[PDB]
């Protein structure tokens, strides 16, 4: 599997519902949904080490990790967390997150490379799953 690429979003489902679970108010939810229709994920993969840059029009952030090694990032709604990525299969990884301070919904994400050349990213907060689909530029 080679996740490396400049990925462009083509589909985003249930993102507003995810943000609702996370306590984002309705107006900012709609604005965030609009930002998601634009956004890109750049991946550089070397073996089990991943460099990921997620960007929208006005914001960019970097996720760096090695599979199986704890690291710190933020949840979708922006709360700092400790994260651990594991493979679920040849082409799919899963990340469990634990809040660094306080409580909140159980969050996680997955990244999958399909046989058709798509990247599928899911983000979960409790029972609500957002699914996002990208293609390479
Ligand atoms: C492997 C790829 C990962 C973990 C990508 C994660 C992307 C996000 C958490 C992006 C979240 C966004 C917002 C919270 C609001 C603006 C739009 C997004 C989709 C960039």
């Amino acid at each position: 599997p080679n996740f490396s690429g400049n990925w462009k979003i083509i589909r985003s489902e249930n993102f507003e519902e995810l943000l609702k679970v996370l306590g984002v108010n309705v107006m900012l939810r709609k604005i965030a949904v609009a930002a998601a229709s634009k956004y890109a994920v750049e991946i550089k993969q070397e073996g089990d080490t991943f460099y990921i840059k997620v960007s929208t029009t006005v914001y960019t952030t970097e996720i760096n990790f090695k599979v199986g090694e704890e690291f710190e990032e933020q949840t979708v709604d922006g709360r700092p967390c400790k994260s651990l990525v594991k493979w679920e299969s040849e082409n799919k990884m899963v990340c469990e997150q634990k809040l660094l301070k306080g409580e909140g919904p159980k969050t996680s994400w997955t990244k999958e490379l399909t046989n058709d050349g798509e990247l599928i990213m899911t983000m979960t907060a409790d029972d609500v799953v957002c699914t996002q689909v990208f293609v390479r530029e």
